């Protein structure tokens, strides 16, 4: 039975590595100019050995994503639409008044908790993010692990700098960083810590003689933007500003991470029966030019919380740790090395995929909205899945009170505007034509864009979605206004 890492890093967007992730029409890998700002080479390494997939999906911020990637849920039906704020519920003015603020529940069959059913040993380091203060799902001891180092409701750092002990000491008390307490006062990166923490956890089951999964959850790369001194010295362009340098070294810490577990699992003799998933679980962040423009993940349009590509792109990357085709676990999951897959994938799909390498099974009466991936990840197109994404946001964010609904070549964003309820606004995109969104279409296609409102209406009622309100609490659902 396979050890399985999903290493997720926090508002990491499809362009903030040395791993080229768009795609030409050839399907091959194109070079863009945040490719060649960004240093990443043990994202290059796990590229080597795997397969980077294009176009995959998460949800435009935090806990909607870490949600669905637990439950394999689209945030339409676990009901967590916004990031979840420890202290208080943060509807917004216009938000679902049901929406799932208190987080994952006990009673969930999140991933975690049926490998753990399983014998699987389950480790969470770093940001969970899954609950409010108070909440079941605030503790992830709750949802499946076993262990779980330095998680809470909290959805960033208080500081990276161990000198000020991640917000223990200096920096924002209310989101310090738990469990980390050896490393307050020492030149530790918060990164670092996790890292040698995660190496730990790795090291004790492997001599338990247990399989594992490890949740490595990296703090990485939400503000504050504090700059790693480790790497400061590479990032010079007159055109980023100091946050964005500090970014810059977040992410290339991150890889160092990468690149230490790596190096753990080969030093353990464990690499050819461990899985390693990486991903960001929203739209980047990059501080970098416009926010509603182009900047954080160009050549995309717009940021995390965007109803743009640049909302909810983030890089994938599947890949066994070394390689071997003599292996038996890795006959049930052959990854096309160093290749691009370019059918659309989604964090909904992790759980299925997972179960099934683990030699567990999706429970046959648990509505998920994934799709096992082993066909994608051979480098095939798989006709089993839809090319489909819905990403529901009814929340005030850089964006607000929308649902985006991709089906095939089309982009559906359909504006709730609260303020106005009875004037709904939809716009259409060809991402096929126009992967940028330079070329707003609805006046073209007005019955492909009515079409894709009666769509993404059904969906949504399957998904048993919350809807937005208006001011006196009137329930807002999608219609075709023209
Ligand atoms: C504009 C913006 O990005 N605001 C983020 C918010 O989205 C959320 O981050 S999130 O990653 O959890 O979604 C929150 C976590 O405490 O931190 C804020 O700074
Ligand atoms: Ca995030």
């Amino acid at each position: 039975r396979p050890n399985i890492i999903v290493f997720l890093v926090d508002d990491m967007g499809l362009m903030d590595t040395s791993v080229p992730f768009i795609a030409d029409e050839s399907g091959q890998p194109v070079r863009h100019p945040l490719n060649d700002w960004y240093h990443t080479p043990n994202m290059e390494r796990l590229a080597k050995q795997g397969i980077c997939f294009s176009t995959f999906y998460a949800q435009s911020v935090s806990s909607p994503s870490r949600a669905s990637i637990m439950t394999g849920q689209n945030a339409t039906r676990h009901g967590v639409t916004n990031w979840i704020n420890a202290e208080s519920n943060n509807r917004n003015p216009f938000g679902p008044p049901q929406w799932n603020w208190k987080g994952l529940r006990k009673d969930m069959p999140t991933m975690p908790r049926v490998l753990q059913q399983a014998g699987y040993k389950t480790i969470h380091v770093g940001k969970a993010h899954f609950g409010c203060m108070g909440s079941e799902g605030e503790n992830p001891l709750n949802i499946g692990f076993d262990v779980n180092i330095a998680g809470s409701g909290i959805g960033h750092p208080g500081s990276y700098y161990g000198e000020w002990g991640y917000g223990h000491i200096k920096g924002q008390k209310i989101r310090a960083v738990p469990d980390l307490e050896k490393y307050h006062g020492t030149d530790t990166f918060l990164s670092e810590a996790l890292t040698i923490e995660a190496n730990r956890e790795i090291t004790k089951a492997v001599e338990e003689k247990r399989p594992f999964y490890l949740n490595m959850a990296h703090y990485a790369v939400h503000s504050p933007f504090q700059a790693d001194k480790r790497f400061l010295s590479r990032y010079t362009d007159p055109d980023k500003n100091e946050q964005a340098r500090a970014f810059a070294t977040l992410i290339e810490g991150m890889d160092k991470s990468l690149g230490d577990i790596m190096d753990q699992l080969e030093k353990l003799g464990i690499a050819e029966n461990t899985l390693i998933l990486f991903l960001g679980d929203n739209g980047g962040d990059a501080p970098l030019g416009d926010e509603r423009g182009y900047g954080s993940s160009a050549p995309l349009r717009g940021k995390k919380g965007t109803e743009f590509e640049g909302g909810m792109r983030v890089p994938f990357i599947a890949a066994w740790a070394k390689p071997e085709k003599k292996s038996k676990v890795q006959k049930n999951l052959p990854i096309e090395v160093g290749s691009m897959q370019t059918q659309l994938g989604t964090i909904m799909d992790i759980y299925p995929t997972v179960l099934s390498v683990a030699g567990c099974e999706v429970p046959q009466n648990y509505v998920i909205d994934g799709f096992d991936l082993k066909k994608q990840l051979s480098g095939k197109v798989d006709k089993k899945r839809p090319e489909s994404f819905l990403m529901h946001f009814p929340h005030a964010h850089r964006g607000s009170y929308f649902t985006t609904y991709r089906m095939g070549d089309w982009k559906l964003i359909y504006y709730y505007l609260p303020e106005t309820p009875k004037q709904p606004k939809a716009l259409l995109y060809n991402l096929k034509d126009d992967p940028e969104e330079r070329n707003e279409l609805s006046a073209a296609h007005p019955d492909q864009c009515r079409e894709m409102i009666r769509e993404m209406s059904a969906r949504l009622e399957k998904e048993g979605a919350l809807y937005p309100v208006d001011k006196q609490g009137n329930e807002l659902k999608p219609f075709v206004y023209f």
